[PDB]
């Protein structure tokens, strides 16, 4: 497929419930939901090597990985983790995460290109799934 592009969010569901699972207190959850409405993703894909830059109004981070190759990033609530991305189908990848220290909820994310030109990201903590939908800029 081709995930490359500059993606702009159009919809975000269940994000507050995800942060609650992760222990974020109420006022910060609401602030973070508002921040997620300016969530933007820039992707450069070459083969199965991905360069991804996620940003909001005041914060930006880049995530670089190769499918099937373990790497280090951070969970949504910011704890460092080791991650491994695999393909689930032609246009969908799934990442499993494992905390480097301590314990916590089981987290993961997915990215999918739809046939309608949308990018769908999900983030999971235990039973709760947040879904975010993007279109190309
Ligand atoms: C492939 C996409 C990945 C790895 C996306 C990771 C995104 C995050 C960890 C996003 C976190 C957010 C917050 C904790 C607050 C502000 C809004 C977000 C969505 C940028």
């Amino acid at each position: 497929p081709n995930f490359s592009g500059n993606w702009k969010i159009i919809r975000s569901e269940n994000f507050e419930e995800l942060l609650k699972v992760l222990g974020v207190n109420v006022m910060l959850r609401k602030i973070a939901v508002a921040a997620a409405s300016k969530y933007a993703v820039e992707i450069k894909q070459e083969g199965d090597t991905f360069y991804i830059k996620v940003s909001t109004t005041v914060y930006t981070t880049e995530i670089n990985f190769k499918v099937g190759e373990e790497f280090e990033e951070q969970t949504v609530d910011g704890r460092p983790c080791k991650s491994l991305v695999k393909w689930e189908s032609e246009n969908k990848m799934v990442c499993e995460q494992k905390l480097l220290k301590g314990e916590g909820p089981k987290t993961s994310w997915t990215k999918e290109l739809t046939n309608d030109g949308e990018l769908i990201e999900t983030m999971t903590a235990d039973d709760v799934v947040c879904t975010q939908v993007f279109v190309r800029e």
